[PDB]
């Protein structure tokens, strides 16, 4: 039967990776694509077809650190590089400052509040990453 | 203010990738990481901190094509390899068959109903991908 109208949800997906490799799609895109749901909405009007396909992938991770200022603790950077560091958090004025002692030199972060904005500076080697958060 | 309690939503994120590269995080992980939302939940009691960072990643892609059976059309395969092909869709029996003429040899797909299910075969070169959909 030729009636393909409706909304369709993919149930099985065989050798998507090999077909995508044949299209020369990069490894990173392929890793996500094989994990996507796929929804195909097909509208047929005589010889006219509209085919709307949605691919979606949702991922989430929590990274929890509990510490007391001045009490060195061991941190395992599970959300980044998977390293063990000895972290020490101190105050410098209203700035929370952390040295992460380990394999990487000059590794740490700084965290402070101005009104409804939280600023976070992450340091490793010669690289500084600056992040701004708003209050929710 | 030294009171960092609350829920904070990242609104700006500068040089996250250079910082992650210094941490030797692989390309791709970095590419995924920089596309993440970041939420920071801080439960603070004096010098005692609980810090939860929630990273969510939401990959979403829509691909919509309109075509007429037998009428060649220009396709820009933006949901996969971002290539331009001359696509022609025909009926072969009850199978909807498409040939995508372009850089890639033996590129196309086939679409048909068996029982309750939509079947889709994607071919490129010697690679065939088979997808089965249920009706929703």
């Amino acid at each position: 039967t030729r009636d393909q109208n409706g909304t369709w949800e993919m149930e099985s997906n065989e050798n998507f990776e090999g077909y995508m490799k044949a299209l020369d799609i990069d490894f990173c895109t392929r890793k996500i694509a094989v994990r996507c749901t796929q929804t195909k909405v097909i509208d047929q009007d005589g010889d006219n077809f509209k085919d709307k396909t949605t691919s979606t992938f949702w991922w989430w991770r929590n990274y929890d650190v509990d510490f007391t200022v001045g009490v060195e603790f061991d941190e395992y950077t599970k959300s980044l590089d998977n390293r063990h560091v000895k972290a020490l958090v101190t105050w410098e004025g209203d700035v929370l400052v952390c040295v992460q002692k380990g394999e990487k030199e000059n590794r740490g972060w700084k965290k402070w509040i101005e009104g409804d904005k939280l600023y976070l500076e992450l340091t490793c080697g010669d690289q500084v990453c600056r992040q701004v958060f708003k209050k929710k």
